[PDB]
């Protein structure tokens, strides 16, 4: 498969190899704040990242992933809309070429500069590959980034990007604390959806925080110096690696807050 974000291999093309691209629960979506309803039934959200064990950071030619040890319940997401326990496996971002675009989810059609995806899998299914075959297999915590003040807890990420410039490069990335990427409030919207990259599987409970984090222009500029290409190939800057909003179809977005 040779998908990407360009004219010739971008999101409009994905449905030919991945027909679920035109499915009934695709992500991202626009979150219309005047149609999402507060749901008093939602339990409190629980982000338990104290024992998180980061391992490595990888440029996969589409984004970069920070990878965690998920062989036990070290960093887990529970509560909110979720039943049971979801283990953190990795995070990554989507970002733009300019500060006015980059997020995947939008808020009243507003695009943020970037969006962070913290990807977790349901432990009742034993492993990630089994979990993605289930409608409740994953929970992705989505966090918007806006440009303003620097985010200190991001800086160790931006500083390692020089070492994974091109597709296929990885670097050791131990002792990174994903708590430093969270906003103050855990107020969220939730809806059922999908992976936003091929294979676009419809296995995700999305939990999108209302409060963005601020990052500096210098920080996001360094994201934009990555490369989609491999070493010794012509340079294609890793920018605009976001899928646009997909049809909501027969889905309701619920708010955790009034
Ligand atoms: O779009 C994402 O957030 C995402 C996150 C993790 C993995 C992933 O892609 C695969 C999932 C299962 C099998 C092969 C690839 C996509
Ligand atoms: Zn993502």
């Amino acid at each position: 498969h040779h998908w990407g974000y360009g004219k010739h291999n971008g999101p409009e093309h994905w449905h030919k190899d991945f027909p679920i691209a035109k499915g009934e629960r695709q992500s991202p979506v626009d979150i219309d704040t005047h149609t999402a309803k507060y749901d008093p039934s939602l339990k409190p959200l629980s982000v338990s990242y104290d024992q998180a064990t980061s391992l490595r950071i990888l440029n996969n030619g589409h984004a970069f992933n920070v990878e965690f040890d998920d062989s036990q319940d070290k960093a887990v997401l529970k509560g909110g809309p979720l039943d049971g326990t979801y283990r953190l496996i990795q995070f990554h971002f989507h970002w733009g070429s300019l500060d006015g675009q980059g997020s995947e989810h939008t808020v009243d059609k507003k695009k943020y500069a970037a969006e962070l995806h913290l990807v977790h899998w349901n432990t009742k299914y034993g492993d990630f590959g089994k979990a993605v075959q289930q409608p409740d297999g994953l929970a992705v915590l989505g966090i918007f980034l806006k440009v303003g003040s620097a985010k200190p807890g991001l800086q160790k990420v931006v500083d390692v990007l020089d070492s994974i410039k091109t597709k296929g490069k990885s670097a050791d990335f131990t002792n990174f604390d994903p708590r430093g990427l969270l906003p103050e409030s855990l107020d969220y919207w939730t809806y059922p959806g999908s992976l936003t990259t091929p294979p676009l599987l419809e296995c995700v409970t999305w939990i999108v925080l209302k409060e963005p984090i601020s990052v500096s222009s210098e920080q996001v500029l360094k994201f934009r110096k990555l490369n989609f290409n491999g070493e010794g190939e012509p340079e294609e800057l890793m920018v605009d690696n976001w899928r646009p909003a997909q049809p909501l179809k027969n889905r309701q977005i619920k708010a955790s807050f009034k």
